[PDB]
């Protein structure tokens, strides 16, 4: 093969691999007809590895003589190569980008991948419109990148059955088999489970089986017990499937295999230390073999730009599996990665919007520089020639922090802006409290005032939010913190109306926001927080793992209660514990707003799907339904406290509220926080509900909204009003 032959098959492989959708499989198809097509010399065999910048064919034309192509790296950092022989290439040269090896005996060797097929789970009933799956698609690009396995991904999202599965694992006959575990995927695993094993009983499949992600981690044994001979990825899989892969090989004993938990042959349990993922070098652009199905579903990009939480101290959230440090993406892999997935998703008309999957976006850095982190990713963003759209999470202290100086709060306030600049669209806020007992119980960290500070300051940059709102917990005593809720989520003087910059410095808009009184009355929404909650009324889950559940433990020995049901024990498939109340009236409110929401649930879903594909006038007036729905669910709890409780300022808000809708005697105990109570008062209140599907029943026979074919809110309005004060479940 001529030097500038070489030049002519690195030109089209450059091409082929450009495609970075494909399946490796149909790259190496397309890789045997250029090599075919010239026919000046033949081979047999051909493998592909590697990924992205770094993707590579192998021409094998027999073990004593075998090419390497790699026309987007150079030859020298394969990292195959440097484990066959450390000392092949010359240190001083130019790069090279071809290679042919002769009576190399031992590279074939490790040219005979072994086979690694992970399979996502998906229960399609909950979850219709799918994401790129980053749990399997990271632990690919890690084995493909580091050239260890030949990956196979199967994603039931996209509508892949278990039947299915099981003739795909047939086929491919692979030598480690990998299932993601998610929350409520307990059942469809052991199904799946149980099939894999009775064929290698059968002797149909030979594998290493392995499960991962957060259900089988946090409760190993319910797996053990079944299956005793599954090895439980317990942290992160990439270390995990590279030591597996050496075990294969035996060049590892069991023991030696990073972050799994196992049974040994006494029976009893292992648990082998995970040493953390080099993140920030040695994960690349997840895989994208699933994205084109996805695209046929309209389902979404996304991204993990860094791991962990640097400050991983909320009591209700858990630490063993996301660990409790922050490891980030460098700034050149994040908008590597990013370039690679719009483009990706571009080839299959995917609209430019990245859901970041991360815990904490901005996080914090020993040297203090994720700021400017984030300054430069924005900037790198800001250079593409298409604008894009990017949701991310973030705590409130991630934007304003009076335990720090005023510059770094300005400097803070500078890098949300280039957020904004740069596309942050729709971002989720941990608020979880109004109250700062509460708040202090949840282990924020966070005052509710700078709360409010926080919003202000997104919401005047024009990036939209989204907030967590916890209501009730079970360690609350007493309505105290109920009613600090009620009242923080009823100020209208936190969100902003997008600002316009004018000639303003970031000090002086970050001055004005905090204590302008007037300018802050002038720039507002009006809008109370509860519009921006994301989930109303909602109530504290107790997972396993957590200070919280410890908390309530600490509190059942304290006062002699049993609030942990289930006899203490955890629910495997949901990771969390079956908690009641340490004070039955605020038990009794929870259990009430969860009926209340159950009640609503079938029309207001109805009406929510409706509104995803209506006209531009039905959609404001289903909107404007949902509105008034948020809001009579809000009011329902300020009207349970007040029958509790009642004070002047509490009754004036609710007769207004009534006033405005044209219905203050529709509503026409005190103290008594009994569930019968309680209920009476929400059928009462149920009546404010029926006003307003009064309303949307007449826009219904009106023609004003639009039914779907299958008169589903005709069908639901009908069972609503049937329903009524029928409060069974
Ligand atoms: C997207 C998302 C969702 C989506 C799920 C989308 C889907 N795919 O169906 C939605 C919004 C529906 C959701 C819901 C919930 N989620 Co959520 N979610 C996330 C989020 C933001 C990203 C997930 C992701 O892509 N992770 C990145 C990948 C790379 O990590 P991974 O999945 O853990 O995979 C790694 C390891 O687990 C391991 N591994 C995984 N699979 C396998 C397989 C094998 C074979 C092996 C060997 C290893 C292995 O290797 C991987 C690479 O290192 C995460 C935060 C996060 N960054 O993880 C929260 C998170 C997972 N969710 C969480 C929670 C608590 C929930 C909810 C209970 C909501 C709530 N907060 O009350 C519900 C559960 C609903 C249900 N399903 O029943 C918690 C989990 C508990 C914890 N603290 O660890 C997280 C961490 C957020 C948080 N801090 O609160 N979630
Ligand atoms: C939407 S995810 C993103 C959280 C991310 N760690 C952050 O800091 O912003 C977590 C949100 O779900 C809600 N949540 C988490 N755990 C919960 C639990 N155990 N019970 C009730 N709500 C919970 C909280 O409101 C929280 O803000
Ligand atoms: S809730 Fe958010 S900030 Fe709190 S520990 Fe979990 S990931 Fe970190």
């Amino acid at each position: 093969l001529s030097t500038k032959s070489i030049e002519y098959y690195l030109k089209e492989l450059k091409e082929i691999f450009s495609q970075i959708w494909l399946k490796p499989s149909e790259i190496e198809k397309r890789c045997e007809e250029l090599f075919k097509r010239s026919k000046e010399f033949d081979y047999k065999r051909i493998l592909v590895s590697g990924e992205t910048d770094n993707t590579t064919l192998y021409v094998i034309e027999d073990s004593s003589k075998i090419h390497v192509f790699s026309p987007n790296r150079d030859l020298r950092e394969n990292p195959l190569l440097m484990r066959w022989h450390p000392s092949w290439y010359e240190i001083e040269s130019k790069e090279i980008y071809y290679k042919c090896f002769l009576s190399c005996e031992e590279l074939y060797e490790h040219l005979e991948l072994p086979t690694v097929t992970l399979v996502n789970l998906c229960v399609i009933e909950n979850f219709p419109i799918p994401r790129l799956n980053l749990s399997t698609g990271t632990l690919s690009s890690y084995l493909r990148k580091e050239q260890l396995a030949k990956v196979e991904l199967i994603d039931m999202q996209v509508g892949t059955t278990i039947n299915q599965i099981i003739k795909n694992l047939l086929d491919s006959q692979p030598d480690i088999i990998g299932l993601s575990v998610n929350f409520g995927q307990k059942k469809l695993a052991f199904e799946i489970l149980d099939l894999i094993y009775s064929h290698i009983e059968n002797g149909d499949l030979s594998s290493i089986i392995t499960v991962g992600n957060v259900i089988p981690s946090f409760s190993p044994e319910q797996f053990f017990e079944r299956y005793p001979s599954l090895l439980i990825c317990d942290k992160e899989g990439e270390y995990t499937l590279r030591d597996l892969i050496k075990m294969l090989k035996k060049e590892l004993k069991l023991d030696e295999v990073n972050g799994i938990s196992y049974v040994d042959e006494s029976g009893e349990v292992k648990h082998n230390v995970a040493e953390t993922v080099n993140f920030k070098e040695e994960v690349p652009t997840p895989s994208l073999d699933i994205l084109g199905e996805i695209s046929k579903f309209r389902g979404a990009l996304t991204l993990e730009t860094s791991r962990g939480c640097d400050y991983s101290r909320c009591t209700f959230c858990p630490r063993d599996h996301k660990l409790r440090s922050w490891r980030p993406l460098s700034v050149e892999q994040t908008l590597k990665q990013l370039d690679d997935i719009l483009r990706a998703g571009k080839h299959f008309n995917i609209k430019p919007h990245i859901y970041m999957a991360d815990e904490e976006f901005i996080g914090e850095l020993p040297n203090g520089t994720e700021a400017q982190r984030i300054i430069d990713i924005c900037e790198g963003l800001l250079k593409r020639e298409e604008k894009i759209k990017f949701d991310f999470a973030a705590r409130a202290d991630s934007v304003y922090e009076p335990k720090r100086t005023k510059e770094w709060n300005v400097e803070r306030l500078k890098m949300w802006h280039y957020c904004a600049l740069a596309g942050a669209d729709r971002i989720f806020i941990g608020v979880e409290s109004g109250s700062n007992q509460q708040l202090k119980r949840y282990g924020k960290g966070t005052t509710s005032e700078q709360n409010i500070i926080a919003l202000r300051l997104v919401s005047a940059l024009g990036i939209n939010l989204r907030i967590g709102f916890i209501m009730f917990d079970q360690l609350m005593k007493g309505l105290d913190n109920l009613k600090e809720n009620l009242d923080f989520l009823e100020r209208t003087d936190a969100l902003m109306k997008p600002i316009d910059i004018g000639d303003m410095t970031y000090e002086e808009l970050y001055d004005k926001l905090l204590n302008d009184k007037e300018f802050i009355e002038k720039h507002k929404t009006g809008k109370p927080v509860y519009t921006i909650v994301s989930y109303m009324l909602a109530s504290m889950e107790i997972l396993m793992n957590t200070p919280y559940s410890r908390m309530v433990q600490l509190t059942e020995r304290k006062e002699e209660v049993n609030l942990i049901m289930n006899d203490g024990k955890p629910d495997m498939n949901m990771g969390r514990y079956a908690t009641s109340f340490v004070d039955k009236t605020n038990g009794n409110l929870s259990e009430a707003c969860q009926m209340w929401i159950d009640s609503n649930f079938g029309v207001m879903y109805t009406i929510k799907s409706l509104h995803k594909v209506a006209n531009p006038r039905e959609k404001k007036k289903l909107y404007s339904y949902m509105e008034t729905h948020r809001e009579i669910s809000h009011f329902l709890l300020k009207y349970l406290v007040y029958n509790l409780s009642p004070d002047k300022e509490s009754q004036i808000i609710l007769s207004d509220f009534l006033r405005m809708h044209s219905m203050e005697h529709i509503l026409d105990n005190v103290g008594d926080g009994s569930k019968e109570n309680i209920l009476n008062v929400m059928t009462n209140w149920q009546l404010i509900m029926e006003k307003l599907l009064r309303d949307v029943e007449a826009d219904l026979n009106k023609g004003i909204i639009t039914d779907s074919e299958d008169h589903r809110l005709h069908n639901t309005l009908k069972r609503w009003f049937s329903d009524m004060g029928n409060w069974s479940l």
